[PDB]
Order: structure tokens, then C-alpha cells, then sequence
């Protein structure tokens, strides 16, 4: 009843404080709780996906929390704007989540916030048995022109089906999360040519071996130019040692987080999603530790972590 529901949200907040504390990061409750409360239904429903994510380098003092939201709830961006939890940008990115649902089957939403800066992003998931390609995404009027402008490039590298998108309202950026990646797409020669053609940081062999393991690859695009801002390779695993860095500080920090981050499906091993992010000037690493998982993550582990 009402007690147990309120306690579930409190438990999620306490887990988020714990995860942030592994980084030395303090949590602002009056920034986080209104957002959690706004989406308390989704946190008690039980098909919940909740991830607490950290990053290396200049992003090392941030903790992001991502929470799935069913489409039955209605567009989550409209909710956060109408409740005053985020100021509308006045930019096409405001329209894009709604526009996407207007044009394509969306199977689920998600939101993302940071413990210090509050709400930052929304996600649109497509059904796994019915994902769009680049051409269908380009039919959405509020999609950045950059998506269509990079269509020939995406096709040349085998970046075809998109499992989900994300919208970053503060940076006015979109991520396309490509799925069903061929082995040719992820071989070293392909990844190198892609990264070089985009003008991004060239990885070393440790990074390339990580890339070969990827289950998802996501470029970031914007509405100002057709240049991709950065490119990320994602690896899902129960292995806590996979951060693709030779720096001992990174190796220790990520293993620490991967073995201590809170989660509620105790009796299983933690689901981890690692990221290798390449921008024009730098490489950096990400690690989301899932607090709540579903069959989707378990299936990805079976397919990609066996
Ligand atoms: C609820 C679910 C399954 C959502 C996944 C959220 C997540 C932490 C990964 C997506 O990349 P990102 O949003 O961290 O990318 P970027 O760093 O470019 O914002």
C-alpha cells in the first residue's frame, strides 16, 4: 500500500546516495526527490530498469540515475516541463520525444538525471523485433538534419538498426543507439576508419578489443552541424574488470564501483554496462551499474557476455 510504495522510493534514493558515495559525490535531495516522486509509479511497478552511472576524467564527480517509464504513463518530458522540474529549451529537442512517438512504435521511455544538476535526458526505446533504421528516423521532422546527413556514412559502416534514442535537453544533442551489430562493423579496421573519418580520438588496441565486444554503438549528434560530437561503444557484462584503460587509477576505481554499487536483485551478479567514449580531443570511460534489471538485460548478458 501507500507505506510500502513510499518506502520503495526512499530505498531507491538511499541506493543512489550509496552509489554517489563510492565516488565521493554528495547528493542534493531537494533536486532528486521531486523527480523520483514524480515517477514513483514506475519505481514500484516491478518491471523497473534503474541504472546508476559514473564516468572517468572531467566527468568523475557526477552520478547519473536512469529510470524506465512505461509509455502508458505518457511522454515524461512533457511531465517534467509541466511540473516545473525542467525549463523548456525552446529548441527542436523539446519536440523530439513526442515527435518520435508520433512517427514510430515506441515500446518504453526512460529518464535520466544527475545527482547535482537534476533532470537532463529522455530515452525512446523501440521494440526489439521492430527497430527503425536511419531512414525512418529521418522522417521525424524534429530529428537533427545531421541524422540524414550522416546516412551514407552510417550505411557504409553497417550502422543500421536503432534500438533506442536519447535526447539531452541541456546540450541539445541526440544519441542513436545502434544494435544488431555485425562482426565486420566492429573489427579493428572498420572501427579505426570510422573514428578517423569522424575526426575522433583514435583508440589503442585495448580500446579496439573493447570495441569488438560491443553490443551497442552510439554516436551523438546535434542540430547545429552534421559533425558527430562523439562516439560511444557499450559492453554489457557481469565481469567487473573490463574498463578499457591501462591507467591503474581507472582500473581500481571502476572495479571498486563494479563490485560495490547497490542493486536489488541480490542472488544474481550485478549487471554492468561499460562505455568507451571517443570525442575529437579525448577518450573517457563510463560504467552504469544496474540497480534494477529485467529480462532484457539478462538476455543481453546471455547473448553478449557468454
Ligand atoms: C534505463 C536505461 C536502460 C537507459 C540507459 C541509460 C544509460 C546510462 C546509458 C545510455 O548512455 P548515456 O545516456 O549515459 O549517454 P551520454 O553519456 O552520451 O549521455
Amino acid at each position: 500500500g501507500p507505506m510500502s510504495e513510499a518506502a520503495d522510493v526512499e530505498r531507491v534514493y538511499a541506493a543512489m546516495e550509496e552509489a554517489a558515495g563510492l565516488l565521493g559525490v554528495a547528493c542534493a535531495r531537494d533536486k532528486i526527490y521531486p523527480l523520483l516522486s514524480t515517477f514513483q509509479d514506475t519505481l514500484v511497478e516491478g518491471g523497473s530498469v534503474v541504472v546508476f552511472s559514473m564516468a572517468s576524467g572531467r566527468h568523475s564527480t557526477e552520478l547519473d540515475f536512469s529510470i524506465s517509464v512505461p509509455t502508458s504513463h505518457g511522454d515524461p518530458y512533457a511531465t517534467v516541463v509541466e511540473k516545473g522540474l525542467f525549463p523548456a529549451t525552446g529548441h527542436p529537442v523539446d519536440d523530439l520525444l513526442a515527435d518520435t512517438q508520433k512517427h514510430l512504435p515506441v515500446s518504453m521511455f526512460a529518464i535520466d538525471g544527475e545527482v547535482t544538476g537534476g533532470f537532463k535526458k529522455t530515452y525512446a526505446f523501440f521494440p526489439t523485433d521492430n527497430m527503425p533504421g536511419v531512414a525512418e528516423l529521418s522522417a521525424i521532422p524534429s530529428m537533427p538534419p545531421a541524422v540524414a546527413e550522416n546516412a551514407e556514412l552510417f550505411a557504409r559502416y553497417g550502422l543500421d538498426k536503432v534500438q533506442m534514442t536519447s535526447m539531452d535537453y541541456k546540450k541539445r544533442q541526440v544519441n542513436l543507439y545502434f544494435s544488431e551489430l555485425s562482426a565486420q562493423t566492429l573489427e579493428a579496421e572498420s572501427v579505426l576508419a570510422l573514428v578517423r573519418e569522424l575526426g575522433l580520438h583514435v583508440p589503442n588496441e585495448l580500446g579496439l578489443k573493447f570495441c569488438k565486444r560491443s553490443f551497442s554503438v552510439y554516436p551523438t549528434l546535434n542540430w547545429e552541424t552534421g559533425k558527430i560530437d562523439r562516439l560511444c561503444f557499450a559492453v554489457i557484462s557481469n565481469d567487473p574488470t573490463l574498463v578499457p584503460s591501462s591507467d591503474e587509477g581507472d582500473i581500481e576505481k571502476f572495479h571498486n564501483y563494479a563490485t560495490k554499487a547497490p542493486y536489488a536483485y541480490v542472488g544474481e551478479k550485478r549487471t554492468l554496462v561499460y562505455g568507451l567514449t571517443l570525442s575529437p580531443k579525448e577518450e573517457y570511460y563510463k560504467l552504469g551499474a544496474y540497480y534494477h534489471i529485467t529480462d532484457v538485460q539478462r538476455g543481453l548478458l546471455k547473448a553478449f557476455d557468454s
